């Protein structure tokens, strides 16, 4: 039961407070894939193997771009095989209420001052944005990659569809994140 009407926008929450999970199905088998999201970007929260949502982004589910970090070699969780990532690939977030689905549309290396990537519109600061992104954020390097942290590995991802999650969820979870 797929919708493609607008989702649910995610209420802002404060530092550190939790806002779902993340759950990428090409990382099954490679991480636990039950990642806690949190607000802020701060050591505190990603040291705690926790995505963490940039805070002058957009709300999940909100019309822009729902941007987070995530460390490349935390335990358990972690964006260590970003790479894996390619057009199409599933990249899906689940909260108490709702699945939100999305989509990968493309990757970027960039440096860590190319703050276009995270923009309401991404790559383009300028923008008004239409659509719902998510954005993916961790370090590669240009020599040592996983082991590197010249350069920022970006993986953006467009909504497809959202679910309730007391009716259904998506084909490709293999088992409950969460709790119900
Ligand atoms: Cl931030
Ligand atoms: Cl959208
Ligand atoms: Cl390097």
């Amino acid at each position: 039961t797929k919708r493609t009407d607008a989702p649910p926008v995610m209420e802002q929450v404060g530092y550190g407070e939790t806002i779902g999970m993340l759950v990428v199905p090409k990382w099954y088998g490679v991480t636990n894939n039950n990642m806690p999201i949190m607000e802020g970007t701060g050591s505190d929260v990603l040291d705690q193997a926790a995505a963490g949502h940039y805070t002058n982004t957009q709300q999940l589910g909100e019309v822009g771009n729902f941007a987070i970090a995530g460390h490349r070699r935390t335990y358990g969780n972690s964006f260590r095989r970003i790479d894996l990532l390619q057009e199409g690939d599933e990249i899906i977030v689940s909260t108490a209420k709702t699945w939100y689905v999305f989509k990968v549309t493309g990757h970027e290396l960039v440096k860590p001052e190319q703050v276009e990537v995270i923009a309401p519109v991404p790559n383009q600061p300028d923008a008004q944005p239409t659509d719902r992104y998510i954005t993916l954020t961790t370090c590669h390097g240009s020599t040592a990659g996983e082991f590197g942290n010249d350069l920022r590995w970006i993986v953006h991802a467009k909504f497809a569809y959202w679910m309730d999650r007391s009716e259904g969820r998506p084909e490709s979870v293999l088992n409950d994140p969460g709790v119900n």
